[PDB]
């Protein structure tokens, strides 16, 4: 996500109701779902399932393959959670308890076994297709809703535009009555923002790839954008120099800037490049929706979730019913 740039973005945000969904084939990237803290993850998969095929969209869902792993923060906390299952992992062998090493051993690893194999025995259950996108998934989404392979997709992650996303569905698995759409033309001819200029405001606010300039939200941000123009990233480059030759050695708003604390290689140039030239598969070919198996799914929510026929039945029969109707 993207501090405030979500923000920045309100004004060309439109709320429609998820009926309006209906026969839209829209992607959901499911790594961001599983990459974060019985069996709790897995409840909130079923019930995210039955929601979108309750409303007949045609959900079409991605997984990560090797996705880069940029911000030093994420490689301090993930450097510091599988290296934490190890030491509790290596004493539960010599405790004895061998139900719980084989959790801490999932951990572990840079992707866990687990959750990837029982979430797309769910999807096969609900017939709902998946693909493994080459590296990271925000990316193939972003380019199967460029391809018109979809009509975009349903997240909540603002990167998704800087990877060049153009129809975006948010706050569809709140409680909420209206789900929000927006459109990158809207924005584009509201705000003038385009591919570059959200890719300059993620390198001061923040983003899944960089930490961002400590104490910068939307106002600090628009207003370096305001004061230095240029083309690409030209803006950070005359901000940086500005901002080195500032400390050598008289606005409101120079001052502020002023006070700023930047790293010495900002901006790093690499993070702009994987947002524009991402490696995603592009090729034409047509997905495929099964539909639910009722049977095996009853089965599913008693091994994990402890239902019996008539739970797990509540959760799904509305669902059967709206497949066949419309």
């Amino acid at each position: 996500g993207v501090q405030g740039l979500w923000k920045l973005l309100e004004c060309s945000g439109r709320q429609v109701s998820p009926e309006a969904l209906e026969g839209k084939i829209l992607a959901v990237d499911i790594s961001i779902w599983l990459n974060q803290a019985e069996n709790p993850h897995l409840l909130t998969l079923f019930h995210r399932l039955c929601k979108l095929l309750f409303f007949r969209i045609r959900p079409i869902f991605v997984f990560d393959g090797d996705a880069p792993l940029l911000k030093k923060k994420e490689l301090e906390k993930r450097r510091e959670a599988r290296e934490e299952a190890e030491e509790k992992w290596r004493e539960a062998l010599e405790k004895g308890e061998i139900e719980e090493a084989r959790k801490y051993a999932q951990r572990a690893t840079r992707v866990n076994g687990q959750m990837f194999l029982e979430s797309q025995e769910l999807l096969r259950l609900f017939g709902i297709p998946y693909i493994q996108a080459p590296m990271e998934a925000e990316a193939q989404c972003a380019i199967l809703d460029l391809t018109d392979q979809t009509s975009g997709t349903i997240t909540d992650d603002s990167d998704i535009w800087l990877f060049g996303a153009r129809h975006v569905y948010r706050n569809f698995f709140n409680k909420n009555k209206f789900v929000e759409y927006y459109q990158y033309v809207d924005f584009h001819n509201q705000l003038g923002l385009d591919r570059n200029k959200l890719i300059n405001l993620a390198y001061l606010l923040g983003s899944d790839y960089t930490e961002g300039i400590p104490t910068v939200g939307c106002v600090t941000a628009m207003e370096i954008l305001n004061e230095f123009p240029g083309h690409g990233l030209e803006p950070l480059l005359k901000f940086s120099e500005w901002w080195h030759e500032a400390q050598k050695n008289d606005t409101k708003v120079k001052k502020k800037l002023r006070t700023l604390q930047l790293t010495p290689g900002f901006p790093n140039p690499a993070v702009a490049e994987a947002y524009l030239k991402p490696v995603v598969d592009d090729s034409k070919g047509s997905f495929l929706w099964g539909k639910p198996d009722l049977d095996k799914i009853r089965e599913f929510c008693q091994r994990y979730f402890g239902w019996n026929r008539t739970k797990t039945d509540e959760s799904l029969f509305p669902v059967l019913k709206q497949l066949d109707a419309q």
